[PDB]
């Protein structure tokens, strides 16, 4: 079944002859524009290299240059070879006969001479994998096709997967997608998967090397997490092979009042913080969310709201930190540590205080008992991001700290989190 399982995914992986064709229109335009100006150029994304999932196409031209400063140069080329654009790091990114296009600097480079590396190793990426993995690149496709359809398709921080230059040696490396993912099911943590030797091995981490560069892990992004559920998928695959596994999983539709019902079957106290969206891209927003959610769910940890997990949102203007803690109330009075019996001055200095409750002495140490100034998770984080606003991230951080609200009920069942708190909770269809 397996073997006829594939063939149908390939109808879903592989572009249709209609973007195939907008692709080959706009390269060769492209190219025409280019020699133009005589510049030096190489195509290297995914599109070069015909491995590219059907609805993905785009192209990446790399332009090859020797001086130190031509940012601008490049600016220029890219400006006046693309019909609309909009932007060491910067390059130019527009459209040609309808086609994305992004247009890098780099140096033209006698090989391995990565000039403060990132953009100038690509080229050498392209020229490894071109002679490599032709043949398969219908292999590539139903890799990243099964990695799109399951959400980890993508190293970008907002998804932390698999990138395409992984998903591509990871073909070259086993021969084929089944292979792949036969193999998978056997990675671990401290998997080495290094390419250019041919050879797997244990290590610190989960590390692929990149053939080009040894020191260079190309699965950096993938989270634990995300290698942890390939591998189960793939284990899942195995066992009873569907044609599922390539198709995106379906929105659960949930009425508020349904999600009501689950939240007080569960007796937990469920509520998300909501702010303004700070105006910065997705790789910067996405780790400052994550390092916000983190901190308040260490925040409720500490302060004995036994938060169970904790997920984030964001969408078009505002943001969102999902909570949902094992405590919905807790008692006024907590213990306040003293000092040893023995310690006259600080047990007097503990006992000037004016307190509402004797204290007492246990285990040969002073303890009184004191008020909390909050009773409620969600009374907990109000505190919180009110005044240590400044750890949540800097962007996310300062605007928490011009607005922010604490929503849970009816209220927050209405906002664009449904998923979020479905999936949170693990509620099923
Ligand atoms: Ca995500
Ligand atoms: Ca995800
Ligand atoms: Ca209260
Ligand atoms: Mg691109």
């Amino acid at each position: 079944k397996v073997e006829e399982i594939l063939e149908k995914a390939l109808e879903l992986v592989i572009p249709d002859e209609e973007e195939v064709r907008k692709g080959r229109e706009a390269e060769e335009e492209l190219r025409r524009r280019l020699d133009e100006l005589g510049v030096e150029y190489v195509f290297v994304g995914s599109y070069a290299r015909n491995t590219w999932l059907k609805g993905s196409l785009e192209i990446d031209v790399f332009l090859l240059f020797p001086e130190e400063f031509s940012k601008e140069e490049l600016r220029e080329r890219g400006l006046e070879i693309g019909k609309a654009v909009l932007d060491e790091h910067p390059y130019v990114h527009g459209v040609v006969k309808g086609v994305e296009v992004d247009v890098v600097p780099c140096y033209k480079l006698k090989e391995p001479k990565n000039i403060k590396s990132a953009v100038d190793r690509t080229p050498f990426h392209h020229k490894w994998l071109e002679g490599r993995i032709k043949g398969k690149e219908n292999e590539v496709r139903l890799l990243k096709g099964f990695l799109k359809a399951n959400g980890i398709y993508g190293a970008e921080y907002k998804v932390r997967g698999f990138s395409g230059y992984l998903c591509e040696l990871l073909i070259v490396f086993y021969g084929s997608f089944l292979e792949t993912v036969k193999n998978a099911r056997r990675w671990t943590r401290r998997t080495v998967i290094d390419v250019a030797k041919g050879e797997v091995r244990k290590g610190e981490e989960f590390f692929v090397v990149d053939p080009v560069d040894e020191k260079r892990n190309v699965a950096a992004n993938l989270s634990l997490d995300n290698l942890a559920r390939f591998v189960h998928l793939c284990r899942e695959f195995m066992e009873a092979p569907s044609l599922g596994f390539f198709k995106p999983k379906h929105p659960l539709e949930i009425e508020p009042e349904r999600l009501r019902k689950i939240v007080e079957e569960r007796g937990t106290a469920v509520f998300a913080v909501k702010f303004r969206k700070p105006d910065i891209v997705d790789d910067n927003l996405y780790p400052q969310l994550e390092r916000a959610s983190r901190k308040i769910f260490e925040f409720l940890e500490r302060e004995n709201f036994m938060p169970l997990r904790s997920a984030f949102k964001a969408s078009e203007e505002f943001c969102y930190l999902l909570f949902e803690c094992q405590i919905k109330e807790i008692s006024r009075v907590f213990r306040r540590m003293g000092p040893q019996f023995e310690d006259e001055r600080n047990v007097k200095k503990f006992l000037s205080r004016n307190r509402a409750f004797r204290p007492f002495i246990e285990n040969g140490r002073w303890w009184a008992f004191e008020m909390r100034k909050f009773t409620t998770p969600e009374e907990g984080v109000r505190s919180y991001a009110s005044t240590h606003w400044h750890t949540l991230g800097k962007n996310v951080g300062e605007s928490i700290r011009e607005y922010f609200e604490i929503i849970s009920g009816e209220k927050l069942f209405k906002e664009p989190v449904t998923a979020e708190l479905c999936e949170m909770m693990g509620v099923k269809d």
